[PDB]
């Protein structure tokens, strides 16, 4: 019952991409029971150097609806409320990639993910650097496996960002998940996150930001 | 100012799938100044017999955010409040194909969205029939252009739906729509529509249903 009803959720984020360093500040909340995500993200640095797309990713799968005979595949779950580290080697073919490393736990009655990202060899003349992505995202599944040793889980997908002039913008993702206590837990069978995700602005807001609504459901047993 | 604030719609369809009768029943509500939509929809004849998301491009491309400098070019909002004549044959890949006929007009207060699907062709062993597609949507830009003759605009683009084995079906449109009245109507200069949609589904509804939000902008000019 820890994620029984509606959780608060706080997203910190310091980046460097490139040298721009920047930062983001993220605010909502999720139910779990209902897989259903609700977040408003400001770039309290200013503007954002990158598209506000290529950190979606980025910005808390536990909050996805395992439908009842799965609730023993649930690793992001079961590490709470201690929490589990997230680290991910995300690469943009034909541009840079990102690395980013964020602990997610609870901090009382929140959710809070800090994370640290660090983006190099982004071309100035690419889409992302060139911020010649679209606002918006499609759907994906992602793939979970237990990691024995490790004790956690290792994660993995691809991305296709949009980009205005009808082209696909691929960003792999190679993503692990390490409990942050040494109590035991749910180390899964295979199977994956149906993931959907969509972008919005807000009117009565003035400073830059995103608005994300996501809805996912783990499958696949 | 008809769509200024946030207006009420109601959407119903009645179809037929290779002898498959049934009717659904939408209601929801919009803001175009936005371009945000949120709708729900029943189907009120029992258990679909196609997949919901086969049915969500044809279940009101007036609540799109048309920016300032675009105005001139939404055909849509312009048509209002008389309406417009929405027709489209959608082919489904390797599968059968959808014929549906809806009148888009206000009535009072509610924006109404009357439809009437044909559809025939599918495979029983198709992903359609077969029901093998997974509940969620892709984000596509919508293709217009004015179609000076008929005095309206052709639309057109190709909806990937996901299928549970990482493949994707295709379903291509081909979109009419004309206006009602015998006023004029603003015919625009070509540009498409960035559309981004979600499903979900709703803990208190016992009926068969689909939750549906969309977001769709204007844009290419």
């Amino acid at each position: 019952e820890l994620f029984t009803g509606v959780v608060p959720i706080l997203v910190e984020l310091d980046g460097d991409v490139n040298g721009h360093k920047f930062s983001v500040s993220g605010e909502g909340e999720g139910d779990a029971t209902y897989g259903k995500l609700t977040l408003k993200f400001i770039c309290t640095t200013g503007k954002l150097p990158v598209p506000w797309p290529t950190l979606v990713t980025t910005l808390v799968q536990c909050f996805s609806r395992y439908p009842d005979h799965m609730k023993r595949h649930d690793f992001f779950k079961s590490a709470m409320p201690e929490g589990y580290v997230q680290e991910r080697t995300i690469f943009f073919k034909d541009d840079g990639n990102y690395k980013t490393r964020a602990e997610v736990k609870f901090e009382g009655d929140t959710l809070v993910n800090r994370i640290e990202l660090k983006g190099i060899d982004f071309k100035e003349d690419g889409n992302i650097l060139g911020h010649k992505l679209e606002y918006n995202y499609n759907s994906h599944n992602v793939y979970i496996m237990a990691d024995k040793q490790k004790n956690g889980i290792k994660v993995n997908f691809k991305i296709r960002h949009n980009i205005e002039d009808g082209s696909v913008q691929l960003a792999d993702h190679y993503q692990q998940n390490t409990p942050i206590g040494d109590g035991p837990v749910l180390l899964p069978d295979n199977h994956y996150l149906s993931t959907q995700s969509a972008l919005s602005k807000d009117p009565n807001e003035k400073r830059d930001h995103m608005v994300l609504l996501e809805f996912v459901t783990a499958a696949g047993i």
